[PDB]
């Protein structure tokens, strides 16, 4: 039931990925550090690595259309050969 729970899963889209992030947050909005400690980039360093990336050329400051944009981006399954 914590922040870290919410992690940007494989086959989980970003969407829900930021409705758990935020569900969570809200949940008990609060940190030893919520000044130091960046939701936004608590959502990306909880996010995937690729995202983590692109959330990384994004800038220190990225709009939640802009994080999805960039997630949306991130590759994934593109073929026809079933994925493992």
């Amino acid at each position: 039931t914590s922040i870290l729970d919410i992690r940007q899963g494989p086959k989980e889209p970003f969407r829900d990925y930021v409705d758990r992030f935020y569900k969570t947050l809200r949940a008990e909005q609060a940190s030893q550090e919520v000044k130091n400690a960046a939701t936004e980039t608590l959502l990306v360093q909880n996010a995937n690595p690729d995202c983590k990336t692109i959330l990384k050329a994004l800038g220190p400051g990225a709009t939640l259309e802009e994080m999805m944009t960039a997630c949306q981006g991130v590759g994934g399954p593109g073929h026809k050969a079933r994925v493992l």
